[PDB]
């Protein structure tokens, strides 16, 4: 499912340019709008559930304060998250969107492992990749499931050295990388480090800051082949600059 000829786009925290991020709003928006999955961000709430939220407070994206670490669901399902929208537990999230849409779940949570497997082994495993920054995360939620497809978050170049031990040791399909390397060790180590990660066996996933660095330059399209997957916040802006590369 991750493995197809057409470059995958995501929708990042949903449709988040036109909508609530990480919403149910934002994801079905997405979605909707011909993106073929989407992306988000979860932690384990006081009681035990999976909730989404991209911070570790919720003061940013909600009407209220807090962190969701130190809150029950019940408490959290007070806030306004943008337009009327709550926020949605993972299991939430699934029931919303279509079955065969793929879902990019990055756990912020070590806490979250446990249970983020378990819904996913209820949700038709195969349209989800697991990914973090945290690879102790991702250490932790090998230890509940083996098989679904993972990726490996960076955004601090010490960590490349060690690429090929952890895809070895987590099993990693993929790396996923910033557009924010370009500018800073150019474009062509950007692609000379591409080149390294595929000659590993990893496919890429592609991410940005707020979609600047896709097309600044024209970034996106000199990468051409050497991505798999996109994360995005405007769906529709990136799927029309794909169609116009021929990629969609
Ligand atoms: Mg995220």
């Amino acid at each position: 499912m991750w493995e197809r000829d057409r470059v995958i786009v995501l929708g990042h925290r949903g449709y988040m340019s036109n909508y609530p991020e990480n919403t149910l709003l934002a994801f079905r928006k997405a979605v909707e709008a011909g993106a073929d999955g989407i992306e988000l961000d979860v932690w384990l709430t006081k009681d035990g559930r999976v909730v989404v939220m991209h911070d570790e407070t919720i003061d940013r994206t909600s009407n209220m304060k807090g962190r969701q670490k130190d809150m029950t669901l019940e408490e959290l399902k007070k806030a306004d998250v943008g337009q009327g929208e709550r926020i949605p537990t993972l299991e939430e999230v699934f029931e919303a969107i279509p079955r065969n849409a793929l879902v990019n779940v990055e756990l912020k949570d070590r806490d979250a492992a446990r249970e983020v497997a378990e819904i996913v082994a209820e949700n038709n495993p195969e349209r989800v990749m697991i990914s973090s920054f945290d690879i102790d995360a991702l250490r932790e939620y090998r230890k509940y499931d083996d098989e679904t497809t993972m990726g490996l978050l960076i955004d601090r170049e010490e960590v490349v050295p060690l690429i090929p031990k952890l895809k070895d040791e987590l099993n990693l399909w993929s790396v996923n990388v910033p557009m924010e390397a370009i500018p800073l060790i150019g474009l062509e180590k950007t692609l000379q480090a591409l080149h390294w990660v595929r000659s590993l066996g990893l496919k890429v996933v592609l991410w940005t800051e707020n979609d600047v660095l896709f097309y600044k330059d024209d970034n996106l399209a000199k990468l051409k082949g050497l991505f798999e997957v996109v994360i995005a916040n405007d769906v529709v802006r990136m799927i029309e600059y794909l169609k116009k590369l021929g990629l969609r």
